[PDB]
């Protein structure tokens, strides 16, 4: 209330003639400024602005609504000197104005601005007017409070300051810092907006420290003996070159404290994590006492579709041809209408955003390790729609115009036959020859503008998929991605269906070194390994074994890829040789991430300057553009700082029940039915790869034709690359024509095959989870690996067998009895019988001639232990009270009613 007045009556100084409905404006300005900022969720915010406007109602029951108006209040005093309210539209234009030289200042990274924007902009500068203004930005990474602090700072002139936090940096490293910013405050009366984020605080001595610097503004165990004269005789000058006497040693120090106090403003940004704040409070009292905390709430579905618009403008989205059949909308109120297909993307760029936020809400709901979703990574997913558009789109444009050239190139061999002709044979074979080509030619053409309609929606799932998902498992990731596919489709925006993202997102060359460089056939590595090339922010693997970073490793051996890691001393050392070399460095063990690498993970290396010069550290250091950074780890779940999930792709190895699933589907598929394996390889490679391989015969079609500059005497030297080229034609024809009767018989394959993989998963998951009964009880993948190539390619009894169905069931039972086998082999003689009637369940829930028996399995296991006692009584002479407690409990279950 004391703040209420002083705003108030700071909005009153210059101010005069205000009427009535003026200042309940005000008043209604300074209440939201003071009560509604702090609240965490739009519930809250919403039950405040309604109780403001009927408290105002109540006791001004006689105004005007010049009380409110737009629900967006703002005062502003940039538009005028006092501190008139300013408009909406007005007040962005001008912070358009002034960001403007603000990028041409520093910082030319994009911002578009928002209604959230505008008024954080405001609160932070309504802060920095007052001399003791202490901020705490609480929002999400990426939301751009760091950002937005400079860009005030800055606009009302403040010079920004910031602590370079590293692993080793000490306490008296911190005190040496802040005597040197309160030197800055104090001396020479440079007004400092000094920041910092919780990554910058490795030692509550600093929270100390800034308790005092927040509550009384003056650190008294910071300036002794040399150090304090030096700084008496600093401010002494100061106070000489500022008009100011100078006065007895105690009287000069007041004065120090009074400019630091008029001259430092310190601004925390902190994760919305409550459980942080809650002992925050205890470690320093004045981070609620001097510091105004500003919450920052997650970008809304409002700003991430300005965002989306804004960004998604360089391309080109512009179909013509669209139809709207069905209502799906996100934003719900600007620009509804029947979109011209723009909207329609960005609508659905926001839907994959919001489509992730409620997949993170469900996987905490039903477990947990769930990770949170930044706005950061809205910027990646835009980022990589953008450039992997620019790609898809440039390159079936170049292969047009090469198909083009290649056309006109076959016109000039007919127009030399026409002027050889005036053997015949050979011309009238080059005739039809050439009549199939153009048809096949104009046949490629039509095919190039059927590939337009479906880019769009084609790069924008697998843009989608690649930046958002990594982390989540192959369920998940296949999850989101039929959401998106079936999202988009009713959207009605064109994308083709079953879409390889493995085939489409790389080539088989690539994918083929992969292979060579220790990479494993699942579909899990190779789509790993496509986000591990392509990425804007760099990769942390998640890897419990060593495979990946292996993998890594040969990809990179050319490029001297060094290897060390954080918990190296030399980490430092080992980091800006390569980077000034311009070598890939593979740091492990991400546990305890070294906060120096803040700035290059953020990538904020100033390009202003002549060279590219990267401030890490204390030192500046060029950044050559060959310095790819990796991270990696060797656990498989552990919970990540939010600040470090917003600044790095998540890349995860980690295997799962879907994993071992599919991995055994496909061993199973190569090994036994190898024909379904090839027809479903070629299927794979129908998409680009057999195209890749086509271009490449025209090629060779196109330097035979001027190599031979129309021979007609020997005309078989291009006739056998028309016939090669004609029956690839036709080869490839029958592989399209035949994905209506594959992918039906290759799915009824799949699905036969099922139990198998299922079985398989169940089996590893109770092995891995045997270490629950006994210590000794340990088992990794390899072991389950060996026994599942044993029981294919080892077994005695599918020597003889050859039909596929009882070549199966010879195959469960065989896996069922190698698995016990093995285990049983090192398990102690009481939990044979535990392990068995495990391997037993899992076999009767694979068999489909009877029930799964659930409820009979859950009496079994624990449906005994229900408290009664009614009835207990033994009836019978020949019965006891326990067995008479059984009998009723047995009779509780539906099949023993009777009893
Ligand atoms: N209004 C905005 N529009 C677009 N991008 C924004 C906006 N605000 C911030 N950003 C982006 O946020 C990133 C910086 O986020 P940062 O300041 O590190 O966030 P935080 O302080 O929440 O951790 C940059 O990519 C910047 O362009």
């Amino acid at each position: 209330m004391t703040r209420w007045v002083r705003g108030i009556f700071e909005a009153l100084r210059p101010l005069e003639t205000l009427p009535v409905e003026g200042l309940i404006r005000i008043w209604a300005h300074e209440a939201l400024r003071l009560f509604q900022d702090r609240l965490v969720e739009d519930e809250e915010r919403r039950w405040t602005d309604e109780n403001i406007d009927t408290v105002a109602l109540k006791h001004f029951p006689n105004i005007d609504r010049e009380k409110a108006m737009s629900r967006p209040i703002l005062y502003s005093n940039w538009l005028s000197k006092d501190y008139i309210p300013v408009d909406q539209e007005e007040l962005r234009d001008y912070v358009k104005a002034r960001l403007k030289v603000f990028y041409e200042e520093e910082l030319d990274v994009p911002l578009v601005l928002f209604n959230e924007v505008l008024d954080h902009v405001l609160r932070i500068d309504r802060i920095f007017r007052q001399p003791q203004g202490h901020l705490l930005l609480i929002g999400v990474s990426g939301a751009g409070k760091t950002t937005l602090s400079r860009f005030v700072a800055w606009m009302n002139g403040l010079s920004v300051y910031q602590i370079k936090v590293h692993r080793k940096y000490t306490g008296e490293d911190f005190d040496e810092d802040l005597r040197t910013v309160l030197r800055r405050s104090g001396c020479k009366n440079e007004k400092i907006a000094f920041i910092m984020d919780e990554s910058n605080v490795l030692d509550s001595g600093f929270l100390e420290r800034m308790n005092t610097l927040l509550a009384n503004g003056e650190v008294p165990g910071l300036f002794e003996g040399d150090e304090y004269a030096t700084l008496m005789t600093q401010c002494k000058e100061g106070a000489q070159k500022e008009g100011l006497m100078l006065d007895s040693h105690e009287e000069l120090y007041k004065w120090f404290t009074s400019q630091v106090i008029r001259n430092l403003h310190v601004v925390f940004t902190m994760n919305p994590s409550s459980e942080g704040l809650k002992d925050r409070a205890a470690t320093s009292p004045a981070l609620f006492n001097r510091c105004v905390l500003n919450w920052f709430g997650d970008w809304s579905t409002e700003a991430l579709y300005q965002v989306g618009k804004e960004f998604t403008s360089k391309m080109d989205l512009e179909k013509p041809n669209y139809i709207v059949p069905d209502y799906m909308p996100v934003v719900y109120d600007k620009l509804p209408q029947p979109p011209s297909h723009r909207e329609a993307i960005v609508n659905s760029c926001v839907f994959v955003h919001q489509t992730l936020h409620q997949a993170n809400a469900r996987l905490a709901k039903r477990g947990g390790r769930t990770m949170a979703i930044t706005p950061r990574h809205y910027l990646d997913f835009i980022n990589h729609y953008a450039n992997l558009f620019h790609e898809k789109r440039s390159e079936l444009e170049e292969q047009q115009m090469h198909l083009n050239v290649g056309l006109r190139k076959i016109k000039e061999t007919v127009d030399q036959v026409e002027e050889l002709r005036r053997k015949v044979n050979r011309s009238t074979a080059l005739l039809k020859s050439l009549s199939a080509e153009r048809e096949r030619w104009e046949k490629t053409s039509e095919t190039f503008k059927n590939q337009m309609s479906t880019i769009a929606g084609d790069c924008l799932l697998s843009a989608a998929f690649i930046a958002y998902a990594g982390y989540f498992d192959q369920q998940m990731r296949q999850n989101l991605f039929t959401t998106w596919s079936h999202h988009l489709q009713q959207a009605n925006i064109q994308f083709r269906t079953d879409i390889a993202r493995t085939e489409y997102l790389s080539n088989a060359d690539e994918r083929l070194r992969w292979q060579a460089s220790s990479l494993p056939a699942d579909d899990l590595c190779t789509e790993n390994a496509i986000m591990l090339k392509r990425f804007n922010r760099y990769p942390l693997i998640i890897d419990p074994s060593g495979q990946a970073t292996e993998f890594i490793m040969n990809e990179y051996k050319d490029r001297k890829i060094t290897r060390t890691s954080f918990l190296d001393d030399a980490f430092r050392k080992n980091l800006e040789s390569a980077l000034r070399f311009g070598n890939p460095l593979l740091v492990q063990d991400v546990e305890s991430y070294d906060p120096v690498l803040n700035p290059v993970l953020n990538r904020e290396v100033r390009r202003t300057g002549g060279r590219v010069l990267i401030t890490l550290g204390d030192q500046d250091i060029d950044l050559s553009p060959s310095f790819v950074i990796f991270l990696s780890t060797r656990d498989p779940t552990v919970e990540f700082p939010p600040d470090l999930c917003s600044r790095v792709t998540f890349v995860n190895f980690t295997v799962t029940r879907s994993s071992l699933q599919s991995q055994c589907l496909n061993e199973v598929l190569k090994a036994e039915r190898p024909d379904v394996d090839e027809k479903r390889s070629d299927l794979l490679k129908l998409q680009g790869e057999f195209q890749l391989r086509l271009r490449q015969l025209e090629k060779s079609l196109l330097q035979a034709l001027n190599e031979v500059k129309g021979r007609i005497l020997d005309d078989d030297t291009i006739i056998t690359t028309l016939e090669n080229l004609k029956r690839e034609a036709a080869e490839v024809t029958r592989k399209v024509e035949e994905t209506d009767i594959v992918m039906q018989e290759v799915e009824t394959v799949s699905q036969q095959y099922l139990p198998l993989s299922t079985a398989c998963s169940s089996i590893y998951f109770t092995m891995e989870s045997l270490k629950q009964i006994h210590f000794l009880y340990q088992y990794s993948l390899q072991f389950f690996l060996d026994i599942y190539h044993n029981v294919l390619y080892e077994n005695p009894n599918l020597k003889g067998v050859t039909d596929h169905t009882q070549r199966l069931s010879i195959i469960t039972k065989d896996l069922f009895q190698v698995a016990f086998n093995r285990v049983a082999r090192g398990m102690l003689h009481q939990d044979h019988i535990t392990f068995a009637m495990l391997l037993a369940r899992i076999k009767l829930k694979g068999t489909v001639g009877e029930p799964t028996y659930d409820a009979e399995f859950q009496h079994f296991l624990r449906g005994n232990e229900i408290v009664l006692s009614a009835g207990s009584t033994p009836r019978i002479q020949g019965l006891t009270v326990e067995q008479a407690e059984a009998v009723v409990r047995l009779s509780c279950l539906p099949a023993f009613k009777d009893l």
